[PDB]
């Protein structure tokens, strides 16, 4: 584009960021990432997928995925589409702005440096991973060089974070992903 | 868009991607650089500006602004718009891609932590900054916790990495920014 940076979505997220959806449960709302992590493999983006609800309600905001190569642009991770479009949608760059439910960003996998600051600068509140950090190394993606102790970073700014949930179903999604190929490979690889 | 990832280019923006420029000297990169600082702040967007260049013949390649406010996207640095909009254009996530020449990110400042992970993914072979993560900081810009030597961190993935020209310029451009930032009235601003 000439005017404008512009990352376009495949269907099944245009959908995912147009579809009501309430999900009270954190194993709901990380039942439906991975939903996003399957899909988005069949579009051919990387095996990652995260999604913004409001903490408490668990309505969905918005949703990302990996969409790195066929969007040629290394910074198009999950957790920074997720992040920005759900920023679009409420119109502000700052999740946390007065008068706004808290927010909270559920990723497939722990988040590479990059994500990693992203998160920090968005307003979001929490942060609930599925895959760990080797789980995503052992199929061939960095996460890069992250700051020493950096979920201690985040819970010191105000972000709490879980890591483990239905980390073996998200393990079995990449797993599944490296055995079949992959294509140019997402980014942080 | 409401779907899409779509972050607006200011027109001095879309001009400075539209004319092909080659900046041979670094100090010509970088003072090119701050003067898309200045514009960028009578632009409404923060005090910050970065552009890709072919390190070796000193062509524009993608120019970037912080849009964070008026894009409604805290992801929106201008070393992410720089980087991603100079892959746009090259039409690959990865600006070390074989057949592409070798590029560099001129900053107007030291990278914070999530864009330390951007330039590590984008591809790019240099990094040149003027002014110095104490220097933002110090009119309250947040660089986020980054691992320790992350400059080493940068070399050591073949990354090489320049600070300080032309920082007396980017200085007086950030204090003149933060002068101006508050709410009550001042014809000077
Ligand atoms: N580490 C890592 N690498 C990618 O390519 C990703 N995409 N989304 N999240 C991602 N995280
Ligand atoms: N630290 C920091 N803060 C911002 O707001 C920026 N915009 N672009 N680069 C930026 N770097
Ligand atoms: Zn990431
Ligand atoms: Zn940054």
């Amino acid at each position: 584009m000439n005017d404008a940076l512009h990352i376009g979505l495949p269907p099944f997220l245009v959908q995912a960021n147009n579809e009501p959806r309430v999900l009270a449960a954190p194993e709901a709302r990380m039942g439906y990432v991975l939903e996003l992590v399957r899909a988005n493999i069949a579009a051919d983006g990387g095996p990652f997928a995260a999604a913004v609800f409001e903490r408490d309600s668990g309505l969905l905001i918005a949703a990302g995925t990996n969409r790195v190569v066929p969007g040629r642009c290394s910074a198009a991770h999950a957790e920074i589409l997720a992040l920005s479009l759900a920023q679009a949608k409420l119109d502000t760059h700052d999740l946390s702005a007065d008068g706004l439910p808290a927010c909270e960003l559920v990723t497939s996998a722990e988040p590479c440096v990059m994500c990693f600051g992203a998160v920090i600068w968005s307003g979001v509140r929490s942060l609930v991973c599925a895959a760990r950090s080797d789980d995503v190394e052992a199929i061939g993606f960095d996460e890069g060089p992250r700051p020493e102790n950096w979920m201690g970073g985040l819970e010191a700014r105000g972000i709490t974070v879980t890591t483990g949930l239905l980390r073996d179903a998200a393990c079995a999604l990449l797993r599944e992903y490296n055995a079949c190929n992959g294509v140019i490979y997402n980014a942080r690889c």
